[PDB]
């Protein structure tokens, strides 16, 4: 279990929090002689870098944008005088990939993984009252030992360049808000709630964390402030009589009060009583079944890259809500937890992603995913270091999230080889340990690419439901051929049904790339035109299979990859143009989702 | 040698010709039952179709777009009642991809090749005086055993679909202009001009085929009608003193003028004299070297596909004079003789190439031209009715072209299979034949793909000089890689130095798709400033070996390809829009070409 809080900072009386967004100083470390050179102590040379943003589409020039490789970011900030005998962290929304976090020149820690909070306690170095300065070395190297998978090319003078098996731009940086903030020398560290429903009545089952003995008080109230229910004790249960259910689009959010007294610390936070359960082939919140309708996504605009928005947030969700969806996949890795936050006041329904991606070796990732070569993944001998790292990422997750009424299963995989036992050993490992982080054991599942075939995969059995990303009519007898398409998914799905396991099945991927403004009478690949015929046609088959409970589209927006041929400008398969305009499909999924 | 004559038609008293173009009957034969079916005598339910045009872009629902197999064309026109006692034949620019002619119900002859005429003799069923029929069994289909090569996947329904192993859509139908014409009962049939520069002056030698034996007077007339020297004989030398010679980008005709005499027959061609000969590493015009400029392009315009419209040449002649080109190979077939008349007065210099594209078995074949597959192609036993097919298609090329003076070399393949001894034989038969058609013997040439290195390739030292297509910093080392591309590129050209061959090199293929409008500093692959970019470094190459002594650009126009999820709507490698509007990049070749 884990060395610091994941909790989101909040300001009270017992807990400050000061952001430290804005411009920071930035230089590039090349030749990797920042830390013998006393760049922990400042910057040598540096420019000025947006914070919240991602550092590569600012430049002008290829060697910045696409640098590989080592880098650092500085900043100055005042604590208030008023802040001694209090703990002090620097909190990074995230780090992206990895970063070594440097305080008024001592080194505090070092994290790995790019997409979930990092926290420093630097309380034995800050110097309440004075100017205080912080240095984070980062790197963006992509390997196989560490989340998201891929390799790392030296060309010709040395330079490094990033050779991912995924399909996504590589952004980094710091590219979440970064805050420093004020606890309690007692706190609460974690608190986990867990839902039963009793008729009109309804039970909040809790657990609370503190890094203390004294005793605690829990308190929920209601959306006006009025308490309705009191535990003492760090283990409880809250009964809220004539409970206001967290439902689908329609939320209601309670929130709970933690306290430590003899009054030491308060911790808030809002939550949403609702219930997850798979019962046969249904999904059920809240005891009747849901229907899961919305898209994959990823956090990418323009300029900003992977940057934390709350503009980018409004357009999304007014987006969504204007196709009817009701349900995102965040997809390939956990967001800013602004988007969780959002998602809980929307009734957004949320299936949470670890960053997984990437567990077949292949530059050209998504053409190959369904080309029938196994890539000898989970036979090698980085694969220990790998399953650490999945793990730790997994942990780090779900301590974040877990406790957002929206989020309703977990992924823990997409597109990974699941065709012989090296990977079911693997799997297993990674379910067995996410089931034990999970205070309410709601539903784990990952996504499979179409060489994951009925007959040959070991890994669908961990699932609680099976998400399905399939290209019928793109990359498998598109075009002219797409009659023979629909036959082949039936093909499938007729194998699947024949199996009899009594689960549900959701399509988290099909897609066609649109070029914007490109119309042809008959379609071809490509067009608007085509996009709708597409999804006309994998409609008809999902419609075929009582066990279809959900379609995710693929994508909510175009966003921007890795350079190629197959590549223009990006990846097209959104249904919303990257400047967030839809195209003509969007109405398609409007009417069928009303 | 051939049973009919390929000379252009032309009017006066003793030769007639009479257009057919207009609105045909059409109709579509899935069943194959036209033939059993009396359709020879009229068709049963045909529809409106355009000729010359190409069927596929004028209909507005897939399966006919799409068509692949059996169809008919029909029409009728009035045979003048002045044209008894004369040779009455039909002159199809083309049927593409085979075709039997039936007049007046009864079989004329049938064609294989798509893109050479086809004279059917229906002098012994013609009606002068009356009204006439004419109908056209044709055949999309490709295969192995003619040209150009590829495969026909049969669907669920039993319908076909074209798999053509070439980048080019299958567009078919009668695309040029289709005459009935009236001959002499003794008339030339052939005749062929060499030509040598005797300082100042200059000999025109010339052989004359007739199917007579009467006398043949031969005359050759200057520019503005005087005679300028006379010869009697079916073989002679023509005296021009103080000759004016067809110069590249300034064009000089005489005009050619046979006779056969007691008059009978009269025959009139504008010839231009020019000499071509290959002296080491250079490419000798007129005795002096020339340094090819220019672009590999289509016959390909919206909604026409390859129907022929004089407005189309006019319109790319008036772009490539403005990009200073002085040359263009007919990629990847011959084109309508039009064509061929116009650069003639316009000073263009021509690689004329035979259709022989798809000689390695795969549908991607532009990824798959540098993968390293060898596809075991010329191992296989239809390879000898191929070859026979190749070498008439040669002849037939040949035949029809040889007297322009802007052809001055033939391409007879693009991108095959050359590393093994299968290839070679197949090709040494192939440039036997095509030396003893050309009275000239002008160079001869094809084209190599990535494949054909310069350690494996057998079929090198068959060229008089070589051509490459490569793709250096687009399907090799694009992107972010583009300086290891240049160093490959580099590698490669030292490796062909090394051989120290004496023979002149002629890039004809390099180019990046460019999707007009898409601007990203700093530049990316599919980008307008990556197309500029990418030429300036092939340039830099090119300028660096003494033997490279051309550049045709690929390609002059975006053009329209099978569908497929790497073609956006075609081919995007024009230097100019399919419109014929220039990208950013045409500016970089006008100013190079300057
Ligand atoms: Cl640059
Ligand atoms: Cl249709």
């Amino acid at each position: 279990m884990l060395e610091y809080s994941e909790l989101y900072p909040i300001q009270n009386g017992h807990r400050m929090m000061q952001s430290l967004d804005g411009m920071w100083k930035f230089q590039f470390d090349p030749e990797e002689i920042g830390e013998k050179s006393g760049w922990e102590n400042g910057l040598p040379a540096p420019v000025s870098m947006p914070v919240p943003s991602s550092f590569a589409d600012f430049f002008t020039d290829h060697k910045e944008r696409d640098y590989c490789g080592d880098f650092w970011y500085e900043t100055e900030f005042y604590l208030p005088a008023e802040w001694r005998n209090k703990k002090i962290w620097l909190r990074f929304g995230s780090i992206t990939h990895r970063g070594t976090v440097y305080c008024n020149g001592m080194e505090i820690t070092s994290h790995e993984g790019g997409f979930l909070p990092v926290l420093a306690d630097i309380s034995t170095v800050a110097k309440p009252g004075q100017v205080n300065q912080v240095v984070v070395k980062i790197n963006n190297e992509l390997n196989e030992t560490s989340l998201p998978c891929g390799a790392t090319k030296i060309l010709n003078n040395g330079r490094k360049l990033a050779k991912p098996y995924f399909d996504f731009f590589n952004y980094s940086g710091l590219q979440r808000s970064v805050w420093v903030i004020a606890l309690p020398e007692e706190s609460v560290k974690d608190y986990s709630v867990d839902y039963e429903l009793c008729g009109t009545d309804a039970l909040v089952k809790y657990e609370v964390v503190t890094t203390g003995e004294h005793p605690v008080i829990v308190r929920l109230l209601d959306a006006e402030g009025e308490l309705v229910a009191e535990t003492e004790g760090k283990e409880g249960i809250l009964q809220v009589a004539n409970a206001h259910l967290w439902e689908v689009r329609n939320a209601y959010l309670y929130q709970i009060v933690i306290l430590i007294t003899d009054v030491l610390d308060e911790y808030r936070e809002k939550i949403g009583i609702r219930t997850v359960r798979i019962e046969g082939t249904q999904i059920l919140l809240n005891d009747r079944p849901v229907y899961l309708k919305g898209f994959g996504k990823h956090e990418d605009f323009s300029i900003l890259g992977r940057g934390f928005h709350w503009g980018i947030v409004k357009r999304d969700f007014e987006c969504l809500k204007w196709t009817n969806a009701n349900c995102f996949r965040t997809s390939h890795y956990p967001y800013a937890e602004e988007w969780y936050q959002f998602a809980d006041e929307e009734g957004f329904l949320i299936i949470d992603e670890v960053p997984a991606v990437g567990m077949m070796r292949s530059t050209r990732n998504f053409v190959a995913a369904g080309s029938g070569n196994y890539t000898y993944f989970f036979e090698a001998l980085t694969v220990p270091e790998l399953l650490k790292s999945h793990i730790a990422d997994t942990e780090e997750m779900i301590t974040r999230d877990k406790n957002h009424p929206s989020v309703i299963a977990w992924s823990l995989f997409n597109e990974p080889e699941t065709i012989t036992d090296y990977a079911y050993e693997y799997f297993k490992e990674v379910f067995a340990a996410a089931e034990t982080y999970d205070f309410q054991s709601r539903p784990m599942t990952g996504a499979f690419e179409k060489n994951s075939k009925p007959e040959l995969c070991k890994c669908y059995p961990l699932c609680d439901f099976i998400c399905l990303n399939r290209y019928y009519g793109w990359y498998i007898s598109g075009g002219p051929e797409i009659e023979e398409a629909e036959e082949l998914f039936r093909d499938e799905m007729d194998r699947w049904k024949a199996k009899e396991l009594n689960v549900p099945f959701v399509f988290t991927e099909f897609g066609t790339d649109t070029m914007a403004g490109l119309h042809k009478l008959p379609s071809i690949m490509w067009s608007e035109e085509y996009q709708k015929e597409y999804l006309e046609m994998n409609f008809r088959v999902f419609d075929s299979y009582e066990f279809v409970q959900g379609e995710l589209a693929w994508n909510f927006a175009d966003f921007q990859t890795t350079e190629g041929i197959m590549r223009v400008d990006g990846n097209h398969k959104g249904v919303f143009t990257r400047d967030r305009q839809p195209k003509a499909a969007a109405v398609v999924f409007k009417d069928r989702w009303e």
